[PDB]
């Protein structure tokens, strides 16, 4: 998953 930064939290949210 890339939900670690504000530049890779696309589908994260």
């Amino acid at each position: 998953g890339c939900c670690s930064d504000p530049r890779c939290r696309w589908r994260c949210r």
